[PDB]
């Protein structure tokens, strides 16, 4: 491939990787460095073992998120280590500077044993304002995400677990006031038991969706109570009453289908027979579960949505996690909570309700955007998102009392 | 002169907080930059490395970033505050690893105080790092993890308090004795003071041709000797000397070198006065010397005085040191700093000191003279022929020694 041999050059040319370190401050002379570093440094360091939270005034604690892997997940490659992942976590980092500001330092750690890794990176809390977990495989990645944050006093977020789950939430908000719905009556099949499918459920959940309206399916079909190949706690919490057995039977009159599984994986048939208006979020990747076109040659009522930039209603991470760190950092949190993930999803779906700016436009080739059936979330590269939504989480924090500072 | 602290502090808060950006060394503006540095185009370093780990240098930032760590449990010399406290002396360590050697660094401040706690943690962050230099631990941990993180580690492990001193004295000493028509072999030493960076002070000045037995050692409790028990340790007796001295005043009667490591005024006219001829002043109290070069000179004409102000004559700047030997050890991708390293780098910095000085270095400090002599026995901090000098020697070091896995 000849992209494969571009991104190999654009890593490999000029200075190796993608990050440089480098200073705020003047650091050229004697004077400079007299005050940066020995005997001036002193000065601050003493004021901080006075008064704990002045770490946030002199050094860049407050605007640095750690992105912390141990490479077991990486994109779609798999266990392939952390030294392999090291460059999706340079790239990361990378999205966190230019959507947010944020300064990371990737980490990648050779850790595989949830405790060996948690007491690895616990101990890292005083450097940091906030961690970002990425690319830590399931089910390890729910234990580790869970003992790290009752453990520290800091934000930790595991992305892949919630960033669908957050953007997809939006959409589907927007997507059930578009077609008349409530969503305390609307059926939901999640098709896929990976890193981002409970999430996504306690996020619907959050938005007025009922426990009991929503079906979760993995490789083996309906995870029902009772049901023990396959099982685990995690897919146990969310099983349903349903005599459904298999993703057909579950999406027979469904109004949502959460697709994060294969390819082809959602069928004209099983798209036959969900209700009408239906709202299909394809969200395997490289290729979707169908693509937005023969879904309406089957269903021209369907709305759709996927993980791909080609088509309308691209459900992009980078949506939800550089203003929820922003919100948290800006406010000196000692989380992320629900709270503040509701109240990211609630300001991006209220953002595609506004009138699209011209260089929106123009950043996507001239073509026009109004809310409906083909634009229900903000498109990632509008820079409007940034104010729109950290504002909200910071007001979240606040609310919730998770705020260290006003 | 708290309004010296005054002007450190709003430096530190001015603008951003604190000292330190990361950014990007690649375009990562468009949707096409985009796709390069992140998903889909990431995937194929991805890919590569996991075929062949080697390539983690080709397509990351490891082969230039050092990892500073501390648990700030002896931070400059405010002693045990925590790491929290430490950051802003780790963020500052890493802007002078930028402005000397060009190497980028993450500090990292562990609240870990348990050995095991700390080595854990630290160890299984080798993917990473092209290097770990570790800082203001307190003694004695900090030799039990410095031996242990080398050992369990495969990059190059390195604290800088404990051998910068040593180095970077041990060059000016060699010159100093140089100077004075002295042979290594018969020099006889007094170290004053017991902290991080003692015994790697007599391990270095024993490499470089001194004898145990012309060593001498003293702490709070005066003279280490053999048999003593006394506030004694396991690192402390390694150097106890049979003299029949006790207290510091004896050690230093007609000894040549007197390495101080301890307090001001620690150092007195009188016991200068009964030092061999020539003697050699290393007064590296923080932050006033245990004597000035100018008292010293007085109570004696025929001194030679270091010490760690850039206010005097022959700084020993640990600045002079690390930078280089990483920037050596990393781009030879080694696996390890060690000693024949430390030492290729003492004799790098003396034989750079014997050097005529170029205007530019006189220009750099305002156009003062320096000439190889009792007033400059080491290169200047702001010098920049030390990174040209020192970390090919380093370099040399590594790959004569078999730990380089990358020869330049
Ligand atoms: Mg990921
Ligand atoms: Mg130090």
């Amino acid at each position: 491939t000849n992209f494969d041999q571009e991104a190999l050059l654009y890593h490999q040319q000029g200075k190796p990787g993608k990050i440089e370190v480098i200073s705020s401050k003047p650091c050229a002379t004697e004077k400079d460095l007299s005050l940066a570093y020995s005997p001036g440094v002193a000065a601050p360091c003493k004021a901080i073992a006075k008064d704990p939270a002045k770490v946030y005034d002199y050094t860049a604690k407050g605007n640095l998120v750690a992105v912390i892997s141990n490479g077991t997940a990486v994109l779609g490659l798999g266990n392939i280590g952390p030294a392999a992942g090291k460059p999706v976590m340079e790239g990361k980092g990378i999205l966190f500077k230019q959507f947010a500001g944020i300064d990371v330092f990737d980490i990648e750690v050779a850790a595989t044993d949830v405790d060996v890794f948690c007491n690895a990176v616990r101990v890292l809390e005083p450097t940091f304002g906030g961690i970002n977990l990425e690319d830590i495989k399931a089910p390890e990645c729910f234990e580790i995400e869970e003992r790290l944050k009752k453990e520290m006093n800091i934000p930790v977020f595991h992305d892949d677990q919630h960033g669908t789950a957050i953007v997809s939430g939006a959409a589907l908000l927007n997507a059930c006031s578009i077609t008349n719905r409530k969503m305390e009556t609307v059926r939901i099949v999640v098709n896929g038991a990976g890193a981002s499918a409970n999430s996504c459920a306690k996020i619907f959940i959050a938005l007025g969706a009922r426990r009991e309206n929503i079906i979760m399916c993995d490789s083996q079909g309906v995870i029902y109570k009772g049901r023990t190949a396959g099982m685990n706690k995690y897919k146990e919490y969310f099983a349903s009453e349903t005599e459904a057995r298999t993703l057909t039977e579950a999406l027979r009159g469904a109004d949502v289908f959460v697709g994060l599984s294969v390819a082809g994986a959602l069928t004209p048939e099983m798209l036959k027979d969900m209700a009408k208006d239906p709202i299909i979020f394809a969200m395997a990747n490289p290729e979707p579960e169908i693509t937005p076109d023969k879904a309406r040659a089957a269903r021209p009522d369907a709305i759709i949505a996927t993980g791909r930039s080609d088509y309308p209603n691209q459900v992009n991470n980078v949506l939800g996690f550089p203003s929820i760190f922003r919100g948290a950092l800006d406010t000196r949190s000692t989380q992320i909570n629900e709270e503040m993930k509701l109240a990211a999803v609630h300001a991006l779906a209220k953002l595609a309700r506004e009138d699209v700016p011209d260089k929106v436009s123009a950043t996507y080739g001239g073509k026009s955007f109004k809310f409906g059936r083909d634009y229900l979330i903000p498109k990632p590269f509008d820079t409007r998102v940034l104010l729109w939504v950290a504002p909200e989480v910071a007001k979240a924090a606040m609310k919730s009392g998770v705020a260290t500072r006003a």
